[PDB]
């Protein structure tokens, strides 16, 4: 089932913000959310798209493994991390678009097309190219879809290599200490409105696993930390992490 | 390949415990290996559960473990560690150092593959003379900080001949610490049945550009100085700039 929990606005409305946060239980099969009908909406996924794209880069052998770097092209961007050489590791870190745009360009639009359905990742009505659709809002998707993807790659259930899917989780480690390790990825939609945060992923405990995805209005790039600072209140409140 | 440099101030984060023991680091894109104890970081010891790894290596290569969900049923023994006394899987065997799971992987893989595959790793010196079951604590196998790192690097590069998703898997169960500035893949030891009584820590620091990988023992007369086993590393990684 699905409960909406409404007491969790007040970690939002603290911030002087709006947005949605969508638990699931995986041991009790259970979700919960402060806002059904936000949880259902969809957002462009900005930056959150590295994870399938990275799945389908590597099942089709455009990048080998998470060693191969990809060369800074020596253009300078308004993201200083983006500057230099990464790797599929670190350009998941850092949100590297050039280094994602360059991975779908070789997918091509046609196996693009063709892995997000059978991912069921995002609308079935994408308009685009295939290295811009991910950032001009061609392609959107829910917090509620959101987890139900991450729900396929935690069990290795998406239809890419078991290595594929394990690589990428490895790209999304977050945090880890002795309570909890964090498997996540970040995203700040800018090019339409509403303008909002993300983060997807998942807490892995000794004995359970908790999926999670949030969103939040996001008119300036000064609330970025609140992504992880709000679900992190919202994981407290809930008993999952100390 | 390139000497070894003995950095003897590192001396200081273990006199100031009134300890001793070595810490071994290797910086993998400089292929330079730095110690405070030349001699110590080449001293063979008992690996305790620092065989956690190799254990776990061969039971998934073998198809004695099927995957990291695998649940090992607690016997219903009660043990003097409470951690131990419930259901694992090869994750929560690792963070807890479950003795009595690594035991019954070793009794599964059995003394003629457990033998052949020490030998494939190239692991110590290669004896498992003892107990199928305990040699790791008490038999006849013993393996030094620069071995130790040496078997780490080929589990980091793959190069182990065992399969690359039991390489994999080992690798998420060593996870040990992970926040925006490095990630720790480390297994933890403490050998106490036979003397010298030491405590082990061996892994490595992911940073974005490169690998330190790391060995350390040191003496452990008591189960008091337990936490200097990371502490003392974590002293001697920030002396050299490696995590803040
Ligand atoms: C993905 O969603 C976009 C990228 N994600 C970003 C992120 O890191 O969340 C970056 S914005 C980057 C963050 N650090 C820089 C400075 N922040 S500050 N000190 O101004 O608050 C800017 C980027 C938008 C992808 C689609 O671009
Ligand atoms: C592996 O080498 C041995 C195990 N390693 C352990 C460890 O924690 O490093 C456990 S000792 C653990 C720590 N807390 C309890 C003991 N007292 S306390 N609270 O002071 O630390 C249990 C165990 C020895 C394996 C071979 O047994
Ligand atoms: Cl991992
Ligand atoms: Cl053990």
């Amino acid at each position: 089932e699905w409960q909406e929990n409404k007491s969790w606005n007040a970690h939002f409305t603290e911030h002087k913000s709006q947005g949605v946060v969508v638990l699931w239980n995986e041991n009790k099969q259970q979700g919960f959310t402060n806002n059904l009908k936000r949880a259902n909406q969809a957002f462009l996924p900005a930056s959150t798209f590295a994870i399938p794209n990275s799945l389908i880069a590597l099942d089709l052998g455009v990048v080998k493994d998470e060693h191969q770097v990809f060369k800074w092209d020596g253009q300078t961007r308004d993201i200083a991390t983006w500057n230099r050489d990464h790797n599929l590791i670190t350009a998941m870190k850092y949100s590297v678009v050039p280094v994602y745009q360059e991975f779908a360009r070789q997918i091509g639009e046609a196996r693009m097309s063709k892995m997000l359905h059978a991912f069921d990742y995002g609308n079935e009505d994408i308009s685009g190219n295939v290295d811009s659709f991910w950032l001009d809002g061609g392609i959107r998707i829910s917090a509620t879809e959101q987890i139900s993807f991450l729900r396929k790659l935690y069990h290795n259930k998406l239809h890419v290599s078991e290595r594929s899917q394990r690589i990428v989780k490895q790209a999304m480690l977050t945090e880890a200490n002795g309570d909890y390790i964090i498997r996540a990825k970040t995203g700040y939609s800018t090019r339409i409105e509403p303008k909002i945060g993300w983060w997807v992923g998942w807490v892995e405990l000794d004995d359970n696993v908790w999926f999670f995805a949030m969103n939040m209005d996001m008119p300036t790039s000064d609330g970025l930390g609140l992504r992880q600072a709000i679900t992190k209140e919202v994981l407290k409140q809930e008993k999952i992490i100390p």
